[PDB]
This record gives structure tokens, sequence and C-alpha cells, in this order.
């Protein structure tokens, strides 16, 4: 076949169509009364008296009721002439030829693209034509000398009879002979597989199957034209009144070169119709005729080819389902090309309802284009769609919008073939159409990132425009990452909405990008972590870079909704070493800041401490703003920057330390002043920091090693007191030796308070009235605690009387009480160096 085959179905389709079926005379029918028994031509009803008077042609001479006239299936002229050749009288056969004859030409005449079509699907010459066409001509004007075949029918079986049982038999009719089958009891899907043979000498004894339920109850019939009988042809036929039934025919005419079922011949005429109107004209884009709508899928072609296969499909009995299950198997070899998805999802729509009292599988296996045949193809479908599928992002670009459209509906095609098979081939098919798009998205996810982490700096540079040593790399990996998150984000979920609740494209590609670019970059920095080539910096803006797309895709998916990042450990031990490199830094500020201090003069605070923390406060900023998500390494990092804030404040103290025993001189009085001040100011902006930090929210750890720092500074800032009261040790006991002489003058109260105070009343009003001006609170109080110390020291080393003394006593705590401004009176009271000094005195104040 293929080359035989195909021209007998060209020979057979010119037939077809040169007399087709729309113009056929109509019967003329006058009452009739018969005078013998007759019987109906349809429904064999008997005819006789003038009780059942019928109808008769005046040009056929049909014989049926007034109820059967519309119900016939006969050319009334091919009958006619066939008549006329039964009997002899050939004048009316010419007459009736010439007749044929002219509605032919006036075929040819009025539309001859049909026959130039048939032509050239076949690739058929123009000489050739004329002949074979010529030929055919003839051969409508012969429809009954050159006609006789002998028919062999074997009743098969039937499937889904209508009754709760019944016993149904079948009986086989044609022209006078009528045989049947056995009988089958108790069975709606019997089987007989019985033979029978038949002559066909004439040509309107049509092949009458009828089945009965064992007068008989009627379960249904088909009748089976003589136009339609070529070859051997197994076939299923809807009974006409409930079922099917399954009939094996094969035919034997004359010459027959072997003939082939008008099934298989109408296959042929719609593939090469296909190939035809597809690829020779169209040059391969499958042109989509007309729809709208209820009966769009009956529709293939426009009113040119359209004739042909209808025309072929009704004058030689193929079902419209064939038809549609041809047509459908014919687009699935051209599913790739635009808009063809659509109409293939609407054709399968209609052929899965059209399947859906017998089951819907079985009923399923009753279509004659091919049990198996079609699953098969419809399997191969499928398998091929989610190959087409996993390449989706190249196959279907966001740019052209047809193509997008090409996309959804190939989507959709799919969920129909799914659909199909859970409501025609009934099966629980794990294969869910949702899940298995899912599964090809996630496949061309991981192409694309493939091929953008093979093409990085190709994209990047054409576009906005892994290494050891560089991270630029990296950079631009997000960036195109971004890119393709964004498409997917902002094109391609709006179009695939046929599963809002299980399919959102956009979050599939943030997971699966964000996936794979995450154990890519695990592996990159533990490998970084080793051999450490670039400046901490970099790694810096890396981990901003990560962060950012974390938390601006990522971050708020289901998957990942649920605590904690990962990614933060990867960067850890950078930060940590830029956390090194900062500290350095900042003690080489310390020390630059301290010089430019001491040399300007030290101008209540010095500048030095508000640089420091400045300093300090620029490096913490960068560690805020990373807000880091892991609670353990962002306590790492405030373990690790404890110890910087404690060495850093440590070396201030030490560096003032050095130089205080050497500005304390009668000189320069403002300068250590001032100094303990920066100290005091250390002593509060810590705590500033200390909540900025967290407070009491902050580790065990860094916490400890910051007030442990609170305390030091505490110790060093006493120390500092200690050394400039010593400053004034000479003057003070200047000032006691000097009150020491007027000490033995007085001799027999109140008067001498101030002679024997005034000494040191100097040193009272000059200097604490000097401190009150720029001293802090803390170190104005320290260095009167120190001071106090030292006088109670002097004043037991060197030396009316006994009164004297001890209302100076009270004079000297009343000053340094200064009131309220100095210290408190009950430190003064309770204090060590009061009662130690009074204790002195009772050994002179007896007199
Ligand atoms: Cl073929
Ligand atoms: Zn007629
Ligand atoms: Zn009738």
């Amino acid at each position: 076949n293929n080359e035989e085959l195909k021209n007998h179905v060209y020979k057979k389709t010119l037939q077809a169509l040169i007399y087709p079926i729309s113009c056929t005379t109509p019967h003329n029918f006058e009452v009739w009364t018969a005078t013998t028994p007759t019987y109906c031509y349809e429904c064999e009803g008997l005819l006789w008296g003038i009780a059942r008077q019928g109808m008769r042609c005046t040009e056929c001479g049909v014989k049926c009721h007034e109820k059967c006239q519309d119900l016939l299936n006969a050319d009334c002229l091919q009958r006619a002439a066939e008549k006329s050749s039964k009997h002899g009288a050939e004048d009316r056969t010419q007459n009736i030829i010439m007749v044929l004859k002219d509605r032919m030409k006036i075929r040819e005449r009025n539309k001859p693209e049909i026959f130039e079509l048939i032509q050239e699907v076949f690739a058929v010459t123009k000489s050739a034509h004329t002949q074979q066409m010529k030929a055919v001509k003839q051969s409508v004007l012969d429809g009954t000398s050159k006609w006789s075949a002998k028919i062999s029918i074997t009743v098969v079986c039937a499937q889904g009879l209508q009754a709760g049982s019944s016993d149904p038999y079948v009986t086989v009719q044609v022209g006078k002979t009528k045989k049947r089958t056995k009988t089958i009891y108790g069975n709606l899907n019997p089987v007989w597989e019985e033979n029978f043979h038949f002559e066909c000498h004439n040509s309107s004894d049509r092949i009458k199957v009828r089945v009965w339920d064992e007068s008989d109850d009627f379960l249904g019939q088909t009748i089976i034209e003589v136009r339609t009988l070529s070859g051997e042809m197994d076939v299923w036929y809807n009974l006409d009144k409930s079922g099917a039934i399954r009939l094996h025919i094969s035919v034997e005419i004359k010459g027959e070169e072997k003939v082939a079922p008008y099934h298989v011949q109408y296959t042929c005429l719609h593939e090469n119709l296909f190939h035809f109107v597809t690829d020779v004209q169209n040059n391969g884009v499958v042109k989509i005729p007309d729809a709208k709508g209820d009966d769009a899928w009956k529709v293939y072609y426009d009113e040119t080819a359209q004739e042909i296969v209808d025309e072929f499909a009704m004058r030689y009995g193929v079902e419209s389902i064939y038809q549609a299950m041809t047509h459908f198997a014919c687009l699935s070899s051209k599913y790739m090309c635009p808009g063809v998805p659509a109409v293939m999802s609407t054709l399968l729509a209609n052929i899965n309802a059209y399947y859906a009292n017998v089951s819907a599988s079985d009923r399923f296996a009753a279509s004659n284009f091919g049990k198996e045949r079609f699953v098969k193809l419809l399997d191969q479908l499928h398998n091929s769609l989610r190959i087409d599928l996993s390449m989706y992002r190249n196959n279907f670009p966001a740019s052209s919008p047809e193509r997008l459209q090409d996309l959804k509906s190939t989507v959709d095609l799919l969920t129909s073939i799914t659909f199909f098979r859970m409501k025609v081939q009934e099966l629980q098919s794990p294969p869910r159409a949702s899940q298995v798009v899912k599964d090809c998205v996630k496949a061309c996810l991981n192409s694309t990132y493939e091929y953008i982490f093979n093409n990085c700096h190709e994209l990047y540079g054409r576009e906005y425009q892994p290494s050891i040593k560089n991270l630029d790399f990296w950079s631009k990996l997000i960036t195109l990452i971004v890119s393709i998150i964004e498409e997917d984000k902002n094109s391609y979920t709006p179009c695939l909405n046929q599963f809002p609740q299980e399919l959102n494209v956009g979050k599939i590609s943030a997971e699966v990008m964000w996936s794979l670019f995450a154990q890519d970059m695990k592996y990159a920095m533990e490998e970084h972590d080793k051999h450490r080539l670039c400046k901490s910096a970099d790694y810096m803006n890396l981990h901003f870079k990560v962060k950012w797309l974390y938390n601006e895709y990522v971050a708020e998916l289901p998957t990942f909704k649920d605590r904690v990042p990962e990614y933060p450990a990867w960067f850890e031990p950078f930060v940590i070493q830029w956390l090194d490199e900062n500290e350095e830094v900042s003690r080489d500020f310390l020390h630059g800041a301290l010089e430019r201090d001491k040399k300007d003069g030290f101008q209540l605070f010095s500048c030095s401490v508000v640089d420091v923390f400045s300093q300090l406060n620029q490096s913490f900023e960068i560690i805020k703003k990373l807000e880091c998500p892991d609670p353990q390494i962002v306590g790492h990092y405030m373990r690790r920057f404890a110890k910087t804030i404690s060495n850093v404040l440590l070396q201030y103290a030490d560096i003032v330390s050095k130089d205080f025993a050497s500005y304390c001189s009668k000189e320069k009085e403002k300068v250590p002043c001032i100094l303990m001040n920066n100290t005091q100011q250390l002593r509060v902006q810590l705590e500033k920091m200390f909540e900025a930090m967290g407070g009491k929210e902050l580790d065990a750890e860094a916490s400890g090693t910051l007030k442990e720092l609170q305390v030091k500074l505490n110790n060093v800032l006493d120390e500092l007191s200690h050394v400039f009261a010593t400053s004034f040790q000479p003057h003070i006991e200047e000032c006691v030796r000097q009150m020491g002489d007027i000490l033995s003058q007085v001799k027999g109260v109140a008067q001498d308070a101030d002679n024997v105070l005034q000494p040191i009343m100097d040193l009272l009003d000059s200097n604490l009235t000097l401190f009150a001006k720029i001293c802090e609170k803390t170190v104005l109080k320290r260095v009167l605690k120190e001071l106090w110390k030292l006088v109670m020291n002097t004043m037991e080393r060197t030396i009316k009387q006994c009164a004297v003394v001890e209302l100076a006593l009270d004079t000297i705590k009343q000053y340094f009480h200064a009131g309220g401004v100095g210290l408190k009176k009950t430190f003064l009271e309770k204090s060590p160096d009061l009662q130690s000094l009074r204790y002195a005195l009772s050994l002179y104040t007896q007199a």
C-alpha cells in the first residue's frame, strides 16, 4: 500500500465527489394501495387492504408507509436506472444517463477547485487526472451493470444492550434472504462469532442487521448500505431504534485488486490532505480554520477541503468521531507549531465528552480508530509535551505574547490528556497534571541555572556592561539569578494560572534557584576559608548581596518561612577576619587621635573621646546593618567585638596613665582635670554603647566582658585621682606647719578658728573653687575623698588650746562638705581618717 492504496483512494474520492449525496433527487410519493401482500422498504411492515395504505414513488416504485417515507436511504435516480437495467426498457435508461451527465457537468462547472485539489493532494498529472476523471464519470453511470459481490459476514459480538437482563439474538437479512444467529441467554455483552454468506448481485439490497431479545422485543438495528463495502471490514455499529454490535465483513466484487476498507482509505485521505495543506501549501504552518463554537471541532478546513473529507465520510459510512480522532492523530504530529495546542485541547475535550449504560472505558473500546492505537498516541503525546515543557523558557520566551499563549494552551492540552485518562481510560493516574508540570518546571530551572553558571561573564557583559582570586563572578551570577526569578514572577506566573494553589511559577523559581545557588555558594566559601586571597571588604559586600537576595526572594517562602536562614554560617569566619582588621585600625586611630589632642593642648570633656567612640560606632554600624538572623552567630560577633572595645578603652586608659605623672606639676591645672573628665566620658558613653548592643539582652560572655571592663575603668580613675592628689603634698605640708606655729601661741575661741585655719583657707577656696568649674561630679568627688584622706594624714604628722583644734576640725569638715555640692556628711563622720585623727587628738586633749 501507500502507492497502490494511495491511488485507489484517489479514484474513490473522485468518484465520491463528482456525484455527491448533497444534490440528490427527492422521491415523489403518492398514496398507494397494495392489491397483494407487500412489505415496507424501511420497517418491512405489511401492506394490504385499504386499512394499510402506503406510499409509492412514481419514479422509483419503492413502497413504504406515510410514517416511513422520510427514513429511506436510496438514491432516486440510481434506483430508477437500476430498475430499468433489471428490465430492459433502455429508452428510459439512456434518458436517465443523460440527466446524470448533466448533473455532473453542473458540479465540475460550479465547483472545479475541488477536483484540482484532489489532483494535487495525491500528486497526479493533469493528463492522467483527466483520464481517470473521465473514467469515474462513467463509473457513476454504471450502478448495476458491473456490480456483484460475495459477502461474508461474521457477527462477532455486541455490547451495552438495553433490557433486568435479556437473551439477545441477531437476524441478518439481505434482500429476501434472512438468517439469524444462536441465542445467548442472560448477557448484555454477548459473543456470537457466527459466520454467514450472502450474494449481493443487486444494489439496493442493503445488509439489515437487527438485534432482538428472545413477538420478540426489539433491541436495535444497523443498516449497512452496499455503497460502503470494501475488502475486509471490522466495524462497530451503534444500534438504531442502546449499545453497539461488532461485525467482521469480507467482500469480493470482481477485479478488486485487494481493496482496503473505507476506514483505512479515509485515514489515507485525511493524512495526505493534512500533509498537503500544512507542509506543501503553508510551508509548515498549520492553518487554523474558523470556529465559534458549539461545532468548532467539527470543522477542519474551509468550504474547499471540508467538503472532500465530509462527502467521502458520508457516502462511505465513516462516523464523525472517526474523523475527529484521525484529525487529532494528525495534529499530534504538529503539536509544537503555534496555535495548535488549543484546538487540540478543545478537540480532545470533545472526543472526551463523546465517550462520557455501559462502562466508559469499554464503550471507548468500541471506537473504530483503534483500541490501543489512540491510547499509545496519547501516551507519546504526553511524554512528548513533558519533554517540551522541561525547556519552557527556551521554547516559550516571554517576548512574544503569542508564544506565551501557546505555552498556556500546551499546559491546557496536557491537563486535557490527563483528564481523558481520568474520565475515559479509567484508572488512578499518579501523574497528576499540576505535579507533572511542576516537575517539568523544576527540570527547566536546573537547566537554566547551569546555563547561566556556564555563561556568567558573557551574559553579564552582554546586558549590564568562579575564581579563588576574585568575587565579581558571584555578584554577576546573583544579578542574573535575580533576572531569572523576576521573569518567572512577572511573565510566566500570570500565564500558567491553571493551578493557582499548587503551581506558583515564581515561588518554584525562587526556591530552586536559591537551593542550587546555595550549595554552590556554600562550597565556594568553604573553599575560600582555607585560602583567603581577597579583601575582607569584598567578602563583606558579598555577604550583603546574598543577604539581600535571601531576604528579597526566599525568606517568605513556606519552605524557608520557618527559621533559621543558613547563609550567615558561610560568612562568619570572613567577618571575624574583618573584625580583626577593624580592631587594628581602631587602635591606630586611637593613637593618632590622642596625638592631635596632646599636640593641640587638650582643649567639659575634650575631643579625643568622642572621636574614639565615633570610630567604634562606625565599626558597630556595619555589624548592625548586617541584620544577621542567626542568633548564635550574631552573638559570636558581639563576643568578638566586646574584646575590641575592651582593648581599645584599656589602651586609652593606659596611655593617659603613662602621661599623667607629668602634667600634674604646678603649671597646667586644667589639663589633668579634663583628662580625668575624658576617662569618665569613656565611663558614660560605654553604657550607651552597652544598651546599643542590646543591654541585658546581650550575650553572657560579652556582657561579662563589658562590665568587667567597667570595673577596670573605675579602678583606673581611682588610681588617677590618687596620683593627682599626691601632686599637692608639699604645699599641704607647708600649710600644716604654718598652722602648727600658731597652734602653740593660743592661750587664755571662736575667732581663733579663723586665725588657725587661714593657712589652709587659701587651698580650700582657691582650689575647690577652680575644680567646681571644670570637673565632672565623679571626678571632683574622687579628688575630694583623696585630698581629704591626705589632709588627715598630714595633720597627724607635723603636730584654750584643745577646743580650737576641734572647732577647726568641724570647719574643715563643712568646707569639704561645701554645703551640698561636695562630699556627704554621712561619709565624713564614719570616715576612717576622721576617727583616726580624733583618736590621735585624745592623747593631748586632757586639759
Ligand atoms: Cl499512508
Ligand atoms: Zn424516488
Ligand atoms: Zn414502514
